């Protein structure tokens, strides 16, 4: 073989690009799609298109447009520019509204600069936005806004947006507002961070800045004072008729008010029914309220007969949080993924005023998500097919007969496609399937009326062609047996892999709770280069604490982070040695964030198994990490709760054992998530016991170390280190 | 040769220790010396001693005594403990006073904890101290203190202590107090930092600290708002318990008040006469006032006819600041080192009443310091002998005939001793000579009347005998010629140096203005190990900008930092590389602080001479560094002054050129002097152009990276780097 390999530059420079097919449904029949910077509108049924917006219409704009969004009634388009990243989901931007009917920009009563969030109402063209931490509503794009809150205060009161920890760990979003289905009501959360301590770090900025700035962010570490939260609902239809519309508060249940708690889910059921889930700071107890608008008092009432309790005896509640309900049209019943009696997550069906639900799925596998619900059918994704926890398929269950379950995706192309996600049109008339492995991504459009394939949207044949000329690595997905339990693993194997030979191995680790690093997804990444060009086997292993396989496995690390998930990685490497194709003198380990923690814990174990390793942005001590995430698994760091284990599971206390390995420690200085502090303490502890190691900081890079130049620099730096670790004398 | 070499462990663990002999003169006849933790008093003429304080008198004190300070009359001893370092000179401590007559500790009116500075009067046993930024005076150790100032405010108003930049760059001390010769008056400065911006950086502290703290320090970077200063004198003989002490202000001259200025020298002339020097922010103009106490006014008058102006047309004034005056017994005249018309630093004799001074020394060499003055002789150290700029000897000059100059140290032991410093008794009746190279240090006692060598105090006999069993490197001091000028260099040469072998070479650079790295001093440092064990030649070179050779050389870099002194290093290495015993494929460079800057500029020069280098806490951009030092050499970074060269002289601009070298960049995160910022911006510029390099941060280390564990760690890491750089294919 004399084909070129997949090299480091190929990865860093994106030589071989995955084609996507990102569409946005605007109705039950139509979707939008970007073709050569034009925006086309497509008829789902026939596949014909038209130009919705010519690529030329905003040359005279004066600003580089970042993104757009169309009002649901098709009458307006929201143009977003001056985009400035904040945290994982948050950012600020400017906005203009373009009137698609007058084919003109709106120049009156403009959305202000430095707007934090904006969203159309779900019907029509109402807008709600957050600016300087307060909520505003526009009934009409050209008309003046109604202010909803006056309490907004930078770093202190957040109305309709999350603070740092709620954004990262609770809502996976910045926005904390929720329009009712037809846009009458605007629900929102308000966060009070008054007593939450600040993380403080330097940001150096462009070379031209003389004095570095100090970034200060309300951020509760483990056991510290959390933000408090309140929930309100305003009737936006009353705005133009009243001076100052009343925000009606819906208070948390008594069982929550006794202590620290979180708002963890908001979901509208009908025009006049909203559901809330609350979670105790000790995250093994949650309560759902279901609240009705009382038309004669203007108030919101949550009948205790409608309150649902979700708890856990073995761990926390939910995968990362209690799951969302999906309500039937009339809002009198709902479906919800919950852990069954055997510890497997399955769909349960509830009447809103009956406490016991009925399971509609069951088995030793898990429902990943409920994707759509019609009067006749519920569609969901599971890992049922072939008992593969790392696969994903779309299924359709008949609501009038639960024994009738069709797999909609399983056999479409079983060799090429074992990992699916889906996108339904507005009333589930059509669906896009997105296959993402083990072969090249494949996007297809389907019609729900008959589940017939309409057309291939994108098959990546261009890439496939290019990839023929390349000595691509292969992926093996399998399992090994420990104490009568299956534990899955994957291996990125060099091309022409020969079992008779001994190979350097890199163990690519994450291993946080409910993580899954062994799966059927096709990836073009650093591992691809290492296996293809450097002939390294890159392995990953889902041990105790890993997800999608039941609570027996997932909750094994409950209150005990830094134990089983760490030792199971070490054991994995041992088992790979036994397999006979691994050079046991050349075993390396690496990971990012939770993977950095695990890597460091493994390198400090004294096991003798690993020659070297790389921790990027590691956690080093659970008390440095945020409350919501950490406490979920570890409880509170107090003598009466779990302090002993918090203190026993630090990287620093293993500093002496790093004498036996080669270590590379890397961290962005402006990491708002895993604070530079965490590596600063590892390095100090290593210096303190006389251990030599390698280090790299990335000035002004955050958790992602994702700026174009830093991304290339870090993977270059890590490649040299691995190659040095591995090469033969 | 079966002998051990001088290893890295020997340097790090201090296996071979230089013996010292640190005495304190208490009179014209006697000195104190700490021996076996006992304090002894020595008669200088005979050599006999008595015990002044037994090593056990404080056995039940309950604290470790950091240090001691005996009152000038011998009646009291100030005990220092709870020492907590601040910057280069500043610290706080607790103090107790022990009465030597009563043989007991004083327990009433104790000096407060967290005392910032304390000092005895020059005669007797009065005390002045600073606490919470205010000045206090005790007439007697057991009596209540009088409060002198009431304006002290942390980080804002400093009475009798310096702020950050005055401590580091002006006085090389924390104290800003000056007793009159007999203790009647206490002079002091007051610093006001209200509008000085703060440098801010993280401090991580011990592992147990959950949130890092932010350290905030008033620190003016180049061009920023400086502290303002006032000067005051208070009579300590007329203090009352009833009324608030009165301080008399001496205002700066009009020529200073017109703009930003500094107080740069305070020197008492008589019991009732004080001199002060002031320096313009543009540091090429200074003025001395000489101020007489007026008994009927109770005021201090500085006659214009007694002003002395000192300026420079080619650079700044003085080496690092205008030199100190040395007044005669009547205070009517004084001696002062100033740059002569040839640009060489020599002793000028001034009358307080007359504008023209008279040079009493001349020649192409320089006076280092005036050391002692009698009515018959002035004693000084110069580098006159053998025309060697890097040697130092003690001379006396006859005041009645300037042609009569006698060298007192030159011929004592020319082979071992070419570098001296001196300590004189109270009326210069006796002097101690401290030889520090080229051989092992040698301390001798002498009497002034006929310059008799009385006795050897310490000859390092023991060390000599240990060193005979080690393969020690030698030192070559020599010169090269550039455009007709001698420039000196030194080489630390491996044992058994062979002019026919080719050795790798490390350029140890500092090269700041007025620096000297080529000298006759004996040193046991990192270079010693590199030469003795690794057989690396370690060279240093004094090019343009270097000190003690006249202003033509020293002022060459005026307004032009990062030019000629960087060029001259490259040129020296170029010349070394053409010598027969230097391997031109293995030339490295390293330096700390100003040396880190120069090392970085050299590596980024594109010269191709250097294979690798190490920068420790480098400056990278002159606008990041402090006003007093930077502006001395650079002027102001404004478009109408010197901004273009501030911007042309950054390390960052040369990032591209690092592509062809190996670079290790190291910095302490708690460096208050050269901020971590400076390295953060270097790394970021290197990342931006795709250059790989090596880095190490030291968590919570300041500029010295001097904690015992960090110090071992940095040198271990640098040793690995140099060894790898010099390892042969
Ligand atoms: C709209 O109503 C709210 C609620 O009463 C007003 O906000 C209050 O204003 C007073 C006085 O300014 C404060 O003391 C209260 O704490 C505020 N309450 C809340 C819940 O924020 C608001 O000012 C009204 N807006 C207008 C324009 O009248
Ligand atoms: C959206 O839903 C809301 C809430 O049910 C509707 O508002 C109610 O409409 C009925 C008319 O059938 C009135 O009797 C009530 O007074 C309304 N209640 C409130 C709180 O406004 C609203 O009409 C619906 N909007 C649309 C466009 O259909
Ligand atoms: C939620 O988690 C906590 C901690 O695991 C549980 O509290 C423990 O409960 C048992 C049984 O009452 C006690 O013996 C322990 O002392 C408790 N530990 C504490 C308070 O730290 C709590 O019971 C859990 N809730 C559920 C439903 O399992
Ligand atoms: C220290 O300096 C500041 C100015 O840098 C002085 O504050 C000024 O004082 C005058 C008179 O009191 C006011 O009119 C100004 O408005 C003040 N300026 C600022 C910026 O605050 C302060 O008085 C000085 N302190 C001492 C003790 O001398
Ligand atoms: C220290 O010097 C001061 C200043 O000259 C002496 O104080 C003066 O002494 C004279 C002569 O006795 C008095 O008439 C003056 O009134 C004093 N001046 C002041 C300003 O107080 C003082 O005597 C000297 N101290 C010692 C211990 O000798
Ligand atoms: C102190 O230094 C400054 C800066 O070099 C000198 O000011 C310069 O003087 C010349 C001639 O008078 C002017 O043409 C320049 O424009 C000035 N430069 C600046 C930046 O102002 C000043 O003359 C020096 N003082 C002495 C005594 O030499
Ligand atoms: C797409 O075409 C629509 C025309 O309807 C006919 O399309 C023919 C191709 C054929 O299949 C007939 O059966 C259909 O009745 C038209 O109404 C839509 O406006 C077009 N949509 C877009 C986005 O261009
Ligand atoms: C130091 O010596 C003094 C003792 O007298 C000396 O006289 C010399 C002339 C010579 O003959 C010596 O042998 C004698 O010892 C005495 O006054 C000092 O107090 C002594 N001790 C000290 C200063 O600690
Ligand atoms: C690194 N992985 C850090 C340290 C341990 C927790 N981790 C987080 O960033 C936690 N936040 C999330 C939780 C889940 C899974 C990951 C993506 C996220 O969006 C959802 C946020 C990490
Ligand atoms: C490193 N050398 C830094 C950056 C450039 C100047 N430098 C300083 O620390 C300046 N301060 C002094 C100035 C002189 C020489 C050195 C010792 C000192 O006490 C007197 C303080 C450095
Ligand atoms: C605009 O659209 C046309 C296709 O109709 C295409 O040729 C052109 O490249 C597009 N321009 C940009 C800037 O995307
Ligand atoms: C936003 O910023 C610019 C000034 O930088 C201004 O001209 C523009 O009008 C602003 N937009 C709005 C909506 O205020
Ligand atoms: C936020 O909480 C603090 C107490 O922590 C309180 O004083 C303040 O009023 C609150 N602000 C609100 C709810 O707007
Ligand atoms: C210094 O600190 C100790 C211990 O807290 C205290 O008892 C003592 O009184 C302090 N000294 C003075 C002079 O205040
Ligand atoms: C001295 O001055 C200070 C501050 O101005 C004042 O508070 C104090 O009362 C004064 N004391 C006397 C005795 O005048």
């Amino acid at each position: 073989d004399s084909r070129k390999t997949y090299t480091l530059t190929d990865y860093l420079k994106n030589t071989y690009r995955l084609k996507l097919y990102s569409l946005r449904w605007i109705s039950d029949h139509e979707y939008l799609y970007k073709q050569e910077n034009n925006i086309l509108v497509f008829n789902a049924e026939y596949g014909n298109s038209s130009v919705f917006l010519e690529n030329s219409t905003f040359d005279e704009f004066g600003h580089s447009i970042n993104d757009y969004s169309i009002s649901p009634d098709g009458q307006f388009i929201l143009l977003e520019y001056n985009y400035v990243k904040q945290w994982r989901h948050s950012y600020t931007a400017s906005y203009d509204i373009y009137d698609l009917n007058k084919r003109q920009l709106i120049t009156e009563e403009r959305i202000p600069n430095n707007t934090q969030w904006v969203t159309w109402s779900p019907v029509g063209h109402k807008l709600a936005y957050v600016w300087n931490n307060d909520i505003y509503v526009k009934i009409e794009p050209n008309l003046p806004s109604y202010r909803i809150t006056w309490t907004g205060k930078e770093d202190i009161i957040y109305n309709g947006i999350t603070d740092w920890v709620y954004e990262e760990e609770v809502f996976s979003a910045y926005s904390a507002l929720w329009w009712s289905p037809n846009g009458t009501f605007l629900a929102y959360a308000q966060f009070n961070d008054t007593e939450v301590p600040l993380i403080e770090y330097s940001f150096y900025s462009d070379e031209s800045l003389q004095y570095p700035k100090t970034v200060r962010v309300p951020y509760p570490k483990a056991g510290a004072v959390n933000p408090t939260v309140k929930f309100f609902v305003v009737n936006t239809d009353s705005l133009s008729s009243v001076t100052n519309a009343t925000s009606i508060q819906i208070t948390a249940p008594a069982s929550m008010l006794i202590g620290d708690h979180y708002l963890c889910d908001v979901t509208w059921a009908t025009q006049e029914r909203i559901s809330l889930q609350w979670l105790r700071r000790i995250q093994n107890y949650s309560v759902m309220d279901i609240c009705d608008y009382d038309e004669s008092s203007g108030r919101w009432n949550c009948l205790v007969a409608r309150q649902h309790i979700e708890m856990s005896t073995t761990g926390w509640v939910g995968r990362f949080r209690p799951s969302e309900p999906h309500f039937t049209l009339d809002g009198n019943s709902f479906y919800k993924i919950i852990s069954n009696e055997e510890g497997y997550r399955h769909i349960c069906y509830f009447q809103i005023d009956k406490k016991d639900c009925t399971f509609i799925t069951k088995g030793t596998w898990e429902v990943i998500g409920i994707e759509a619900l019609t009067s006749d059918y519920l569609y969901y994704i599971s890992n049922e097919y072939k008992g593969m926890p790392g696969g994903r398929n779309l299924y359709k269950i008949q609501l009038s007969d639960y024994t009738k379950v069709t797999c909609l995706s399983c056999e479409l192309n079983p060799e090429r496609c074992q990992y699916y996600s889906v996108s339904f049109s507005k009333e589930a008339k059509y669906y896009q399937l997105r296959c993402s492995g083990p072969g090249l991504p494949l996007y297809t459009l389907h019609s729900s009326v008959n589940d017939k394939g309409l057309r291939v949207l994108e098959d990546n044949s261009a890439l496939d062609k290019m990839l023929q000329n390349v000595q691509m690595p292969s992926k093996k997905l399998d399992f090994i047996i420990l104490n009568e339990t299956k534990f899955w693993y994957q291996m990125i194997l060099p091309p022409h892999f020969d079992k008779s030979k001994k190979y350097p191995l890199l163990l690519d680790v994450y291993a946080g709770p409910c993580s899954q690093k062994a799966d059927t997804v096709f990836r073009l990444n650093w591992a691809t280069y290492l296996a293809s060009t450097e002939n390294i086997i890159v392995a990953s292993f889902d041990g105790r604490g890993s997800g999608y396989q039941g609570d027996k496995i997932m909750h094994a690390i409950n209150r005990r982070l830094g134990t089983f998930e760490v030792e199971d990685q070490i054991e994995a490497a041992r088992q790979f040695s036994k397999m006979g194709f691994v050079d046991n003198k050349r075993i390396a380990i690496w990971g990012w964030s939770y993977g950095g923690y695990v890597t460091s814990m493994v390198l400090g174990s004294g096991s003798g198994v690993f020659k070297c390793g790389i921790a990027v942005a590691p956690v080093s001590r659970w008390e440095y990490y945020d409350s919501v995430y950490t406490e979920r698994y570890m409880g509170l760091p107090t003598p009466e709760d779990n302090l002993d284990h918090y203190r026993n599971s630090t990287v620093m206390s293993r500093a002496e054992n790093f004498k036996q390995v080669e270590y590379l420690l890397i961290h962005g200085t402006a990491d708002d998530n895993v604070h530079f502090q965490q590596s600063a303490q590892i390095s100090k502890a290593l210096v303190d016991v006389g251990v030599d190691f390698q280090a790299m900081w990335y000035t002004d890079e955050d958790h992602g170390i994702a700026s174009s130049t830093a991304h290339q620099h870090i993977y270059t730096h890590m490649s040299h280190f691995i190659k040095q670790c591995f090469s033969l004398p």
